[PDB]
């Protein structure tokens, strides 16, 4: 699994739970490509997005449905999504976890790059 | 002023001064028109960008280049942009500071919104 | 001002009015004294805490009564306090600003410093 | 595993390994007695510290070693540590997990509290 996705809540202190996302490569004209998508689970984390062999270097889009999240939850947010763009690079094996720390009015995001 | 943006850097503690960003409003037509542009100051801050008479309601966007801040600095950090994307003035007029923390490898953004 | 301290509040994207907080300074026998106290204005801003001349080299806790803030609010938050810790002006007189994000389960922390 | 904490590093973008850290139990008299301790692991994790039995309710301090972590970097660090304080309270089965994203100048911490 060399991308996954793991979102928290810093309203009530848990994972966040059927978050939907969806991850976009860009394409040689500018546009973004849908890539992937799903939904977090009950721990908060989105695996099998892609593949090692697919998951070639390139600029990414993680676009995260946070708006969505708050409005179940009945609190009012600020964001329309949450968006982490990065360039993928080819230095030795990497596995990525894009994580996001959510608030209604806030949020933080990371990246745990292993090998 | 009903749009401001600050960035600090968490490595230095220090202001994030000169970084770029470019402001995009969402068209009818679903499009990004580009609605504003500059630069941080010394004071890590950026004001500015509109009036209360041309900032209607709207979805918009904040793309910080944190890249070129982090290059220019030795560092080749994970994030292409970090991106800030709402919805304004929806019920009526409010003053915005979008702020961001920038790590080479994550961000916080907040919202400070008033009346 | 050589030492202020600002609070915001990532629920509600504003100031945190009216956080109590506790300034100490750790003695040559490695206790904390009591330095300096206050409450965050409606801007969420505490200033006048100290001066130049008694702000001295040394170890000062911040210590943010965030708790009471939630509570207040109507939420039972994780945290007792935040809790900031740091060496002041080690390296001759700087200017402090301890920056505390609050959300019920989570904060971040940063400090600006400048000569 | 009732108590557990993973610390990540904002500046490398990986876990954050050999981080010592301590953790209190407040006692009758307001002082702090040490409870358990450990350093985090490759995966930036600390398991073990305690028991179902003795982890009590109660106040509770992690104070976790930032300053020689960052010091073993070779990058000046401005905290002397991070201290997360909160209590732990009955409220069904719960298990914590106390999580901190450092860098040299701001951290962040967030506690996911499950079932
Ligand atoms: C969404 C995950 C996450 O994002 C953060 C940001 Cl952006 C800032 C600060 C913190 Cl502490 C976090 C954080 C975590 O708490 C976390 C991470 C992992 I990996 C994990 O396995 C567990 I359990 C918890
Ligand atoms: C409490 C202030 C604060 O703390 C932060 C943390 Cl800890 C992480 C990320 C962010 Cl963006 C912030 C942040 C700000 O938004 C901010 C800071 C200043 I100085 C300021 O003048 C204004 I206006 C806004």
């Amino acid at each position: 699994c060399p991308l996954m996705v793991k979102v928290l809540d810093a309203v009530r202190g848990s994972p966040a739970i059927n978050v939907a996302m969806h991850v976009f490569r860009k394409a040689a004209d500018d546009t973004w490509e849908p890539f992937a998508s799903g939904k977090t689970s009950e721990s908060g984390e989105l695996h099998g997005l892609t593949t090692e062999e697919e998951f070639v270097e390139g600029i990414y889009k993680v676009e995260i449905d946070t708006k969505s999240y708050w409005k179940a939850l009945g609190i009012s947010p600020f964001h329309e999504h949450a968006e982490v763009v990065f360039t993928a690079n080819d230095s030795g094996p990497r596995r990525y976890t894009i994580a996001a720390l959510l608030s209604p009015y806030s949020y933080s995001t990371t990246a745990v790059v292993t090998n």
